[PDB]
């Protein structure tokens, strides 16, 4: 075999090993979804309370990427510098991407804090044309039913661009980029999914919605200071001030 079907297996593995939540639990959970009492109780909570309860798992969601990226091939040979710049840039993208497994287009809810609710659940924050964005880029994804296999292996190039600004080794970022191409590319070949690649998001929207969710964090964190169970002092040292 292939170091390329061995690169699709390991890419896969480390998505399983990192997904945070089960597809067959969120699928199984879409009946679960938060009663006209429960939605209220969400949308009666300060402001401050919901940036607490979402940046904490907002927090966690980046820890669980972080673990993803570790586990690339070649990810921890690259300079600190250069594992940095990628996960600064791309590991809110994978986030976002990843929030459609846990999206149900029938119905436009989300799972969060054990049940599924719409966007109106966060009606305290006060952030809904910027929350309504997310959903709606959810809702994008939700139509091409991306696999797990094909998540694992997208998320793994939203990371592994050496397009970045600011790489030190960008040739080392281009060898582990064209692997993880032709890995995904000759994955969707085998599985008959090539129809997906004209249908992925542009990288200037994924970009734009995640410099916007960002600059709402940050704007939060100045306002409201959070306490970070913090794992990754480089990283956070760049997000965090
Ligand atoms: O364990 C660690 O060390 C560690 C380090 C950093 C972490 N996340 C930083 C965040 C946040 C963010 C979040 Cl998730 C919540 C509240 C406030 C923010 C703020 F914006 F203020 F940074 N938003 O984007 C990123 C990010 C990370 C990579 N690219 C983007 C998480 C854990
Ligand atoms: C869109 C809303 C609100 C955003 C509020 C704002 C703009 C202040 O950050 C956020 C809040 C919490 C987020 C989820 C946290 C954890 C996960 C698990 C991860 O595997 C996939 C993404 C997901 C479901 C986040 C989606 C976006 C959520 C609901």
């Amino acid at each position: 075999l292939t170091e390329i079907e061995h690169l699709v297996q390991s890419v896969c593995k480390s998505y399983r090993e990192t997904c945070q939540l089960r597809l067959e639990d969120l699928l199984r959970q879409r009946s679960n979804i938060f009663s006209r009492e429960e939605v209220t109780g969400y949308q009666r909570k300060s402001m401050w309370e919901m940036w607490e309860r979402c940046a904490h798992h907002l927090t966690e969601a980046i820890q669980y990427v972080v673990e993803f990226a570790k586990r690339l091939s070649g990810f921890m040979e690259l300079c600190q510098n250069d594992q940095i710049v990628l996960l600064k840039a791309g590991a809110m993208e994978v986030v976002l991407v990843r929030m459609c497994r846990a999206y149900n287009a029938d119905n436009r809810t989300v799972f969060f804090e054990g049940k599924y609710g719409g966007m109106e659940l966060f009606r305290a924050l006060g952030c809904s044309e910027l929350i309504s964005s997310i959903f709606d880029f959810s809702h994008s994804l939700s139509a091409l039913h991306f696999s797990e296999d094909e998540i694992a292996l997208y998320t793994a190039l939203v990371l592994i661009n050496a397009h970045r600004p600011g790489l030190q080794e960008k040739r080392k970022v281009e060898q582990l980029q064209y692997n993880l191409e032709l890995a995904f590319h000759h994955h969707l070949h085998k599985t008959h999914r090539q129809s997906i690649l004209a249908k992925l998001p542009p990288k200037g929207k994924l970009r734009s919605l995640c410099s916007q969710h960002v600059e709402r964090l940050q704007i939060f964190q100045h306002l409201h200071p959070i306490v970070v169970q913090a794992a990754f002092p480089p990283l956070y040292k760049e997000l965090f001030s």
